[PDB]
């Protein structure tokens, strides 16, 4: 079997001519030539940690990506694993090869207003489908937006995704959170578990700001500093928006802060399109109840060139987890991964 940079990467005979792209969360990522479809593909290796112990996030992502079918969401083309549970160790996930991602592109390239507009449209078009399935992505950020050589955009990494659960969103002040810090909505630090669609719109707003300047808008260095970056631009929340926060420790923290002035969007982004800044303002609203929803964002004047709801498909049914994937013994999780990946065996 074939080897890459000292590590077993055993995907052949179908996939040959491996080139090391980089690392991921559970293993190496490579490109390879697919000898059946006669194109290069991307392949990620997933290895279990310690003793036959996989991660629930691998199962979560496989289940979602196999159910979803959308032009702006990465698909799974193939899954390679041993024919039996006893022999199963590494799992390889084959997907469309994409030239780059928005993190890489923003480190190196100024975006035209036309590119920012088109990228934003495609993010929201994919997000419309995700939210129509009652799913939250929960970790939208530039590195999770793949781009091909013609700037077609696909959302990836559904490892933190969850079914929406607004009735169970409330939590105490300073509740620990898993998703990438710079893209966390203010309410995560105050009173929210990130179980509502508004969590993802905030992340999109952060991405839009980052596309306008090539710099993250709210680069917090630690958990509470993320909130202070947010307030340093939006300014102090209004009395009405504070009254929405019933939790006293969260409320009183905000009341303890000095008054902070709003930084006008046109001063932060002096080169930006005025319609882009009006939409940014609506995505980066402090109060999640006042925050624009995905379908409203699509209908905003900034996206008028692209908006076409008949060409913005939705999911056939809401997505549901059959098992609660945090409850699971490690043997049951391996079994479920084996079963979810069965359709790719010959
Ligand atoms: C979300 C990241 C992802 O799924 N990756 C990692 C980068 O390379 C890559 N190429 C093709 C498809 C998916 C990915
Ligand atoms: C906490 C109350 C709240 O969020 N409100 C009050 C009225 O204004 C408003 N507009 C839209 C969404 C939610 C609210």
């Amino acid at each position: 079997p074939e080897m890459v940079r000292g590590q077993v990467f055993d995907v052949g005979p179908r996939y040959t001519n491996l080139s090391y792209i980089g690392e991921g969360a559970y293993g190496m990522v490579c490109s390879a030539y697919d000898n059946v479809n006669k194109v290069r593909v991307a392949i990620k290796k997933i290895s279990p940690f310690e003793h036959q112990t996989y991660c629930q996030r691998t199962l979560r992502e496989i289940k979602i990506l196999l159910r979803f079918r959308h032009e702006n969401i990465i698909g799974i083309n193939d899954i390679i694993r041993a024919p039996t549970i006893e022999q199963m160790k590494d799992v390889y996930i084959v997907q469309d090869l994409m030239e780059t991602d928005l993190y890489k592109l923003l480190k190196t390239q100024h975006l035209s207003n036309d590119h920012i507009c088109y990228f934003l449209y495609q993010i929201l078009r994919g997000l419309k489908y995700i939210h129509s399935a009652n799913v939250l992505h929960r970790d939208l950020k530039p590195s999770n937006l793949l781009l091909n050589t013609t700037c077609d955009l696909k959302i990836c990494d559904f490892g933190l995704a969850r079914v929406a659960d607004p009735d169970h969103d409330h939590t105490g002040f300073l509740t620990e959170y898993v998703a990438t810090r710079w893209y966390r909505a203010p309410e995560i630090m105050l009173n929210s578990k990130g179980y509502t669609k508004s969590i993802d719109i905030w992340s999109v707003g952060c991405i839009l700001a980052e596309m306008l300047s090539n710099r993250p808008i709210f680069p917090g260095k630690h958990y509470l500093d993320q909130l202070n970056h947010i307030l340093g631009i939006l300014g102090s929340p209004s009395q009405e928006d504070l009254n929405c926060i019933i939790n006293l420790k969260a409320r009183n923290y905000l009341l303890s802060l000095p008054h902070k002035n709003k930084v006008p969007w046109n001063r932060l982004f002096p080169n930006a399109d005025s319609k882009a800044l009006d939409l940014l303002d609506k995505m980066l609203t402090f109060n999640p109840h006042k925050r624009i929803e995905v379908e409203q964002a699509l209908a905003h004047p900034y996206l008028e060139q692209y908006y076409d709801p008949s060409d913005e498909p939705i999911a056939e049914a809401p997505f549901k987890f059959d098992m609660e994937l945090d409850d699971l013994p490690k043997e049951k999780l391996k079994e479920l991964i084996f079963e979810e990946t069965a359709r790719f065996q010959p």
